[PDB]
């Protein structure tokens, strides 16, 4: 919805393929050197900005259903 996590599936270098809701991009990696692949990140600007689990991931896409739902 707006700043929703991304799985990284692939990292190569500073870039890594994330994949938001099966559309893959391209994303860099130098704010966060050790991410890896099956980590979530927030993007801002084609940038990895917060590395996160699964977990988190998933609390915060209830949180904007949540939000979505309630307006």
């Amino acid at each position: 919805c707006l700043a929703v996590p991304g799985k990284v599936i692939e990292v190569n270098g500073p870039v890594a393929v994330v994949d938001f809701g099966g559309v893959k991009r391209e994303v860099r990696l130098d704010l966060m050197p050790d991410t890896k692949p099956g980590d979530w990140v927030i993007v801002h600007t084609g940038f990895a900005i917060e590395k996160l689990d699964e977990k988190k991931a998933m609390e915060i896409l209830e949180a904007w259903a949540e939000v979505e739902k309630a307006m």
